[PDB]
């Protein structure tokens, strides 16, 4: 009987391979599975610069691991080619690779610093800033809410919008100038990410002495 080659019995060579993007560098992703008719000792392998750069295959077992992260933001499918070997002759097979989407990104906002002048005498009710952040993961990790932090007796913010509105009377006699903290967090439901920025409220001394 003359050599046959190896082939793969992987499912995922007619389909697809899903990979986390959480998933850790040094860890394994998956098993190259070959069967050789002859018998044959089999060496594995992975065919490709790109994919050599984030796969290496444990020659002897086929096992699959990650050389660096996957990152869902930058690169979310690829293609590369594994291989198997039984000492005479080689095959190469491409794999669909999708990287899958976890919320590992906080909000960012945007146009910071954050500032604004108001008179003393702003009335309640009156819309005075508008902040904005955004999130790049998918669904609900990259929907974003606002609040101020701890709540403010005298600012609101929409959680949808961001957009700032007075509360109570303002008094340049007490207080000549605020610095809020708005928090924006994503809405996931496993892992929510939050982050912090500044809003200074400068005001504007008014005459009005009772
Ligand atoms: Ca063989
Ligand atoms: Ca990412
Ligand atoms: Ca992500
Ligand atoms: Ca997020
Ligand atoms: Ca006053
Ligand atoms: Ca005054």
């Amino acid at each position: 009987q003359v050599n046959r080659l190896p082939f793969f019995t992987n499912h995922f060579f007619d389909t697809y391979l899903l990979i986390s993007e959480d998933t850790p560098v040094g860890s394994s992703v998956t098993q190259l599975l070959a069967r050789d008719m002859d018998n044959d000792p089999l060496v594995f392998g992975v065919s490709g610069e790109e994919a050599s750069r984030f796969f290496a295959v444990e020659p002897d077992t086929g096992v699959v691991w990650l050389r660096q992260p996957l990152d869902r933001e930058t690169k979310s499918e690829f293609t590369v080619e594994f291989s198997v070997s039984d000492h005479q002759g080689v095959i190469t097979r491409k794999v669909n690779i999708q990287v899958g989407d976890v919320n590992d990104n906080a909000p960012t906002f945007h146009n910071q610093p954050y500032s604004v002048r108001i008179p003393e005498n702003t009335p309640v009710g009156t819309p005075i800033f508008i902040v904005n952040a955004t999130d790049p993961d998918l669904g609900a990790g990259g929907s974003v809410l606002y609040s101020f932090q701890p709540p403010s007796p005298f600012f609101a913010i929409d959680s949808a919008r961001g957009i700032v509105t007075v509360i109570q009377e303002l008094d340049y006699e007490v207080t000549q100038a605020y610095q809020l903290t708005v928090n924006a967090t994503d809405q996931d439901k496993t892992r929510p990410l939050s982050t912090l920025a500044n809003l200074a409220i400068i005001i504007t001394d008014m005459q009005d002495m009772d």
